[PDB]
């Protein structure tokens, strides 16, 4: 069964975002275009490019109305650390959303069950909650912050214009 | 549960290549960087930029040693007709498999169950059988085949050098 | 479980009919003599007489007030597309329907499940939705369209004066 | 999970031809052309007509190589009293299957639930046990013997000649 | 599990009854008292002085209140055959239950499942629906009729006087 | 389904036959013809008769080779009291098996489950051990011994001789 | 998982006292003191002087408000032929409870299951329903009936003293 | 599930004994005589004289070569301080097994579920291990130790010579 | 699956207190500190300074609101026994829990299932009924009255005082 | 079910210690006395004392010949960087076991389900695999390392002096 098309499942996660901690539910996506950044771990000897390409958008996705979400299987206060320790996780603004239940982690079904860890998967949400994109890269390809920013610009066309030749 | 990085499901199905029809199983793509472009029907009113966009890039592809399958749920009879009626189409020098059992498509967990056609998605395999990369998109968003061309290349980079880096 | 003597299950389908792309539902067989002819795949090398012929006996079907639907595992996409390619399928007036989830395929009983298409079964349905006729053949084995009219015009000969048979 | 195109299940039946009881399983099948004509019940106000026009082809149907089995959920018993008691049941010269059980009437889908007799049909099957043509009516609707005999001569063409489309 | 002493199930069946076709139901049997008389199958080769025994004593049974069923796994059309072609079954007036479903058949646990017939067998059912007397034998051992006939007069005389000493 | 034409169970009880107390089991029905007459109960106010009846033509039944066995839910002491108390029952020379357990009761499906009795049933049973005649009556309805002799002599006759037109 | 300090189960069977049937269930004991008296079988070699010795202190049990019930296996049929026909049976001036279905044994965990029959066993059951005296002996023992008067004697002082140790 | 007339289940417990600690098994109880008493608890308010009886019968006892078992819940260290506290309790020369997990009190069907007390229960088991006579009473009826010895002395009767009686 | 920070179970026990017995339930824990100091068996040749240990800063227990539940599965009446037998368990002025059921040690799954026995744990329960903290030794080791008077101390700072440090 | 005196379940978990990773599974606890040491997450606002305390021992630990193992459901790199970053925890000469799954928390029944955090508990574990000391406390309850020295100290006393008065 595909992910594509479909709507997201209800969660509660705690976040840090530009200092301090919050909490983000499903229902902080009503409403909002919204991205859910999924990565292994934080802390790891992979350049952390993939999080700070995102942060270099993140200014035109705000204008854009869409909402950014950094996923992973860490706890939100090894985010903060990370956050400070990090020379390219410095400039992330948008929510760090610590998932150590990997409760959201699994409603995208994107758990390596055997390492605990999520994978690396990008997810495109639309205002009703209904997934319009996904990209999924193994360890090591990266991905492009540039074609994440062009798909949500065709996907809010689309939503706009609906149906045609 | 996730389908990236793991190995490729058994298959058999009709194909249509550049004027003749040939059989394709997962035994084609052993030893070889695969690409499966998986798109919803022929003979639709949406603009085929997206298979002929792969198609300029096809003869670079080749050049890296990467096999291009292009899966419908449509007929490899369909195929061989859309690539005489459309002008797009007309450049696919790549192989067009018909998938109508939908077995293939399944492999991939890419069916549209109540619509039976295939999703936008794209699978990049290693020679291994493994999938590296995953590019799934709803109905009306493009898929662009140079940023396909570069997680190709990046793919390729860290199956010959791993290890490395930061 | 025979299918004969049973009422038509619900079905939902596009189909193609005179240039323009129409919905069809069970609700439209209502009230209504409707024949259900199956076919394996469009744009075959296989020799389309049997659907040639049912275009031949149309006018005289639409006489009896019967209704002729065309069914194929292919998109209504790909039938328009027949319509315009082959010289005997433009001769077509009646409803070519689209069956990509192979739904109405398996309503049926009449999905061949390792090939994914539609096996040459005809299907005669009354105003009340119950099956009176069917007839499968095999590959090759032509369906005579002629002896299908005969059966219509029995099968209406029944409904009217029931009891009259030796 | 259609029946076309699908080997015949393993049956054991008896039957009555010519006077004498035999039994007929699907060892007697193979290697040979065989026609399966079911129909409801014996002694039926309905014409038996359609087994009679099988019975005027079946000379041309055995020099074809082709075995005819009529059958019905009644007993071989009763089989041999409609043979004896009527004008078109005795110019049958092939098998006449009982089947009391309904296993081979279930073998081809052809069981009237609610009713416990066997539906109009007639199925092909060629010396694999590969079903090649189903034809089933309703009561009233008449099955066409020559047609018949037109269909087994065309599954015999594509038998020998495989493929052979259009030219 | 005994079937003796309970009431007959549910059954809907097509008869011939002296010339002309009928359909009985439990509904028919209700207020009567009620014999069913089962048998293999129509036109066999074994004697069928079964049946004949049963015709016989049937003008003194419909003076006491008692119905007869003869219940074959042949159709109704059948024993409109056998009725007109055997001089022993033309006696028969009473009904001739065709069940080709063995609906019926089974209701009594009377059923040959190997074979598709019916077993040798007489059920007394009273006005209630209750079984009085049941009576099943082998392929070959005959049954008889005046036996059948001193039961009923055994079972009506219980059903009036309740308790003997 | 039905009991008829099958192979019976094994049992092993105690019984009394006249003056001396033995152990009866399948083992001995073997290669003989059997009859089991089941019944309610010893010392009821009903009529013994049935009994009797079966006791008169015992002496015929040892000279076609057949076994007797009066079995009830009774004790076989009781059946002991009950042959040197009452006139009819005294004249019983065939063995009274005692079913405390009610497992050969059970066996032929013949326990009225709630009163923890036999139900007036008779079987015969070939030297193979298959059941070839089944008689089954309500209380207060009689059994004939008569008729019962009738059955086996038939039943001994089909068995010697296969196919009768 | 013990039956003592129990209520005992509902029962419902037929009984034979002093030549006339009666039917006995739990309501009957209720507000009584009641002895419950299982024995295998009637009409054994053994001796019924267990039965016997019951009935000669039941004048003293029905002083103190004692209901006797013989229970056994058998009819309540059997019960009337044995006290017609036996020398100490026929001094039973309490119920004899017949046990055809095993039931009210099975109440008191009391059935041999490979015999059955009910074992060896004496009950004291008070007027609440609650179990206060167990007895079970094999074949052989004999169940002293004095020795049972001295335990419902007992079982009624602390049932009207309550918790009156030692002092 | 009648407990009578039925061998006893295996046990490993510790005991108390003449100033020792000993470990019995169902193997001690074999080719002897064994009675299992069953009392609720040490160090009760309750007159401990249904002990005391079977102390004073413990020479007849012995002398028709009969082990007696007092099994209670408590351990086999509280036996030992029990016999040293009680004037009646100092008598007991035979064995006092102690219980504490519940599994022999069990095993006779003897548990006050709710209490996790040991009913006043005696078992008397043949060489064999099967269980001849058992004398179940609620708190407050005392047990009669002399009565105990008759039926012993008649379970010893019968073993000896079957079948006289009556 | 860990029963820390949970709410203790319900119970009902019989206990010895100072001469005099008492009824104990999870009623009387409440809106009070409570500790519930489990151990093997009465009268064995172990050292009874575990016991003795508390018994020492009962005082001071006392002192910080702290009530004391000595808890085994023996009966109540071999405490009353033990009290007075014993030199050290003379002190023990705190309630002594009887649990001849075993129903308070399953509470806190602290039973040697095929001993019968309590093992040596203390928990800390708050006002609340939720357990603070747990002590779980094997039979040698010995429990320290002091840092379990740390602890709770600990737990009675972290109970006022939230949300600080560090 | 108690957790004492059982023997532990195998895992395998990447750890670090000491810098840099290693691996380690049951087997390197055989032969050699273990101590299980759970708290719930790295880069907490809780003072990281308990481990402190656990580190000022250690010597005496190793020359006791005893391994201690701190485990967390935080990644092997996410100790690194608190082993970098943190004053307290720069002292760990000790394994730091990462683990993301959980597996190695759910051996020792010490995860917070709803949180995906371990439970600060502590295990002393004997060369056998038997564990011979629990210690659970809850949020803001400190551990103390004398008192763990001492149960070791205790618990190596009874394996080489088994059963005294």
């Amino acid at each position: 069964m595909s992910l594509i098309n479909t709507k997201i499942k209800p969660f509660k996660n705690q976040a840090f975002k530009n200092g301090e901690f919050i909490e983000i539910t499903e229902k902080d996506t009503e409403g909002r275009w919204s991205v859910f950044f999924f990565y292994p771990a934080d802390f790891t000897f992979v350049c952390p490019t993939e999080l700070g390409d995102v942060a270099d958008h993140y200014e035109e996705l705000q204008k854009l109305g869409v909402d950014v979400y950094a996923v992973s299987t860490d706890t939100h206060f090894t985010h903060k650390a990370w956050h400070s320790s990090s020379e390219t996780i410095a400039k992330i603004k948008y929510a760090m959303i610590g998932d150590p239940t990997g409760a959201l982690t699994r409603n995208f079904d994107n758990m390596r069950e055997d390492e605990g860890l999520a994978d690396r998967a990008t997810f495109v949400v639309d205002p009703q909650g209904i997934i319009q994109a996904i990209e999924v890269t193994a360890e090591g390809i990266g991905r492009d912050a540039s074609d994440l920013l062009r798909k949500i610009k065709a996907a809010q066309y689309v939503a706009s214009h609906p149906g045609e030749v």
